């Protein structure tokens, strides 16, 4: 029984006006970018029933940080799950960083038809 | 790594009527007591779904008692918790006891619309 | 804590030809034998969901098996659960079973309306 540990990233690709809404909506109810923390958070938790094959872990630690990068149109998204057992994280790090970046999607769905989820990967 | 427990109470508050109908379907079939008590036994091992950034536990023990209190017109339900382990067990309790609340007012809400959920709280 | 297993079985009880269309759609898309064993693991490791008093727990392993028994016109479900715990998987091995067998169930009953479960048991 270790310390495990796994980070993920994830982007989402969409047009200046759509990123351009996220910032502007930041802080206020409605919030992007807190509503997909929380969605990752509670998908990491959630990893063991979603994926069938994975293991139910008691997760210590799972971390969800978005950044706009509007230098390249997108939401870059990182993730970090830590738990001591025997069993790694690396799926529940991909699942937080899976479903947040479907969250992102959700929430600016109506004003882009055609945003790309991609690429999604664990980070060395 | 130890033993951990908590313990909470809720109240529903409710007219002498409402008490006596739950008082006198005691012991049968659609028992308001027994259901509420599975309703919080079970929303307590759910409590890492339902609050975002709570850990998922292995609960080693639920207990949840009902008690009809006349004299004040309400019900008293009552919560323990426990677990060996390094995370407490406070917010399992609550959601237990909460969730038990919210079952008694669910039995009881075609007969009475205006019963009070409260105090909810931690036991010393 | 101590490694612990529990293995169980469980019938779906048919007609030969309700049988045979089982064995002819076997590894095609569909596969009625890969899609009850994907349900049973996923049912044992929700085990402590499904059964109110049931305890939350890593589950490190859980197999479910499944064999046409054209002799006796019926499916045989195997499973095996293991962890290492201080609370047995005998519920975990009996509710991949059943669901097991609910799975056979509901891709056969279009085809026909009287199969039977059963017996459910644990083996020695
Ligand atoms: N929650 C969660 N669970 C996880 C992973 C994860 O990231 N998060 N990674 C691992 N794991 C699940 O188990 C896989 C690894 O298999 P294993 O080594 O546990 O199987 P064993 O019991 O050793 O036996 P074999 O099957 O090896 O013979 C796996 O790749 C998942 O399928
Ligand atoms: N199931 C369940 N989970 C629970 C609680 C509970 O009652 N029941 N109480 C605790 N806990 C969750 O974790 C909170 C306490 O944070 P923590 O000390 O684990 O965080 P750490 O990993 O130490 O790092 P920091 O974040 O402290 O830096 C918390 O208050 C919950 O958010
Ligand atoms: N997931 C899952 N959980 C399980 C089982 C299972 O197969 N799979 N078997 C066991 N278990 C749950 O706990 C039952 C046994 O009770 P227990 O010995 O844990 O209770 P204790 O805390 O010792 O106190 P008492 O209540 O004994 O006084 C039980 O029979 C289940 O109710």
């Amino acid at each position: 029984e270790t310390v495990r540990e796994a980070r993920a990233e994830a982007f989402v690709t969409m047009r200046s006006e759509t990123l351009a809404m996220i910032i502007d909506g930041r802080h206020h109810a409605g919030d992007v970018f807190a509503t997909a923390r929380i969605a990752g958070i509670q998908a990491a938790k959630r990893t063991w029933d979603l994926i069938p094959l994975c293991h139910p872990l008691m997760l210590s630690k799972v971390e969800v940080n978005l950044q706009a990068e509007p230098e390249h149109n997108r939401v870059r998204i990182e993730t970090l799950c830590r738990l001591t057992g025997k069993t790694g994280v690396e799926m529940e790090a991909l699942t937080a960083a899976s479903v947040a970046a479907l969250t992102i999607y959700d929430m600016c769905k109506a004003v882009q038809k055609d945003m790309v989820i991609g690429p999604v990967r664990l980070l060395a």
